[PDB]
């Protein structure tokens, strides 16, 4: 059979947090500069090519590729448990998608780095916090124990199956 | 060295016009149900990682999936120099994808099967004369005598890196 859907998610977060390491574990499954990396899943009985992006770092100063942020059913606001500065940036992250990505685009904020409870700075209530503040849903993860990775972009793409949209005519 | 940029391009046009043989021919280079093909191309001197979709055919009945004509960089509007009544539907076709595309996707027109010149019903200068009234560039293409079929891609990629928006900030 082939694709029922094609879905084009979009990892965002400050360099350092873990986005081409979750994009990594996700589709290579692998642990330890603009492209897309594709993993076929199934969601509701429906093959789903789905498409990640990580090209949040290599974005000129001060500047959006307003394109890329377009067409784009699924945002991963990513964010360092580790790194409390890195949780505090969420805000900018917040603001600068929304304002760029359409109205039926599903954010999704997910607390990468699970896995370092030595270094730990956010706890897992103050990302729950945030995220019902935001109104998105919420994930704790981790690129090198694999934890909630791949129930992020199912869970992602479950939402956005429910709420894309096919206009008439 | 990584890509440079990323571009979304969607094929559209009635059932039969070679939609499908000109993304085979343009990626795997032969001749002779959604999803996406990618192809690495060079354009001024910058690695674009072209993303070509063939989705129009597969869509509900009087419906659109209106995420999948958003982000598209640019768009083939196709049809079959040898099937007049398919050059006569393109009116239709370039009412709806300037619905739901944005207002900085470009929009290439194609005339497909330029190799069939005995069951030619659309001549070249129709074809030149509708595109000119759409304010769309042209070419005629054959994805059987690979005629065309790459200067369609690369012509579209020339003209998105020179239109793409990078907003400040
Ligand atoms: N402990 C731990 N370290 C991680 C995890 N994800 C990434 N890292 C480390 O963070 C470093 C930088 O992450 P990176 O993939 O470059 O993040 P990016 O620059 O935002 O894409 C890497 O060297 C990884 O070793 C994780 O889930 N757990
Ligand atoms: N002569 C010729 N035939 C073509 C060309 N492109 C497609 N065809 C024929 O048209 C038929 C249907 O085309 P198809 O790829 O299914 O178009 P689509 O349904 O719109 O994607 C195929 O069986 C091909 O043999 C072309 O450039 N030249």
């Amino acid at each position: 059979r082939a694709y029922d859907m094609i879905m084009k998610l979009l990892l965002v977060g400050d360099s350092g947090v873990g986005k081409s390491c979750l994009l990594l574990r996700f589709v290579e499954d692998k642990f330890n500069g603009i492209d897309f990396k594709i993993r076929t899943i199934e969601s509701k009985g429906k093959r789903i090519k789905l498409q990640v992006w990580d090209t949040a770092g290599q974005e000129r100063f001060r500047t959006i590729t307003t394109a890329y942020y377009r067409g784009a059913m699924g945002i991963v606001l990513i964010y360092d448990v580790t790194d409390s500065r890195s949780f505090e940036n969420v805000e900018n992250w917040f603001q600068t998608v929304t304002q760029h990505a359409n109205e039926d685009a599903q954010i999704f904020l997910v607390g990468n780095k699970c896995d370092d409870e030595v270094n730990r700075q956010v706890s897992k209530e103050q990302g729950q916090e945030l995220a019902a503040k935001l109104n998105v849903p919420f994930l704790e993860a981790s690129a090198k124990s694999n934890e909630n990775v791949d129930s992020i972009f199912y869970e992602l793409a479950s939402i956005i199956q429910e709420k894309h949209v096919e206009e008439n005519i």
